[PDB]
């Protein structure tokens, strides 16, 4: 599923991301835009052979099981395919564990490089939330 900007903002708000660990909704929408272009089915293979999955490009080296990442962990206790669903619940619940993990949103390289220090509130401007 490819979300609309405001649709995703509404979905992330209903799932508790709004100011989660102090990150305003626009931060998460900005991260989704640059990680996946709001496409739940986005995958990207890493040089180390891990794979990123879903709207927030969550990686198989730590967070989910794809059965092809030797010596990896499954800290969110989910099959990586769950992160590709039109239901963002698995993506949001796993994101809450990642963002709690000491580095906050710096864990998403595209958030640090493209959203941090920008006017992220622009990403939710004109949405009914
Ligand atoms: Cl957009
Ligand atoms: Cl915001
Ligand atoms: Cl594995
Ligand atoms: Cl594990
Ligand atoms: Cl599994
Ligand atoms: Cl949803
Ligand atoms: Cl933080
Ligand atoms: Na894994």
């Amino acid at each position: 599923k490819v979300f609309g900007r405001c649709e995703l903002a509404a979905a992330m708000k209903r799932h508790g991301l709004d100011n989660y660990r102090g990150y305003s909704l626009g931060n998460w929408v900005c991260a989704a835009k640059f990680e996946s272009n709001f496409n739940t089915q986005a995958t990207n293979r890493n040089t180390d052979g891990s794979t990123d999955y879903g709207i927030l490009q969550i990686n198989s080296r730590w967070w989910c099981n794809d059965g092809r990442t030797p010596g990896s962990r499954n800290l969110c206790n989910i099959p990586c395919s769950a992160l590709l669903s039109s239901d963002i619940t698995a993506s949001v619940n796993c994101a809450k564990k990642i963002v709690s993990d000491g580095n906050g949103m710096n864990a998403w390289v595209a958030w640090r490089n493209r959203c941090k220090g920008t006017d992220v509130q622009a990403w939710i401007r004109g949405c009914r939330l």
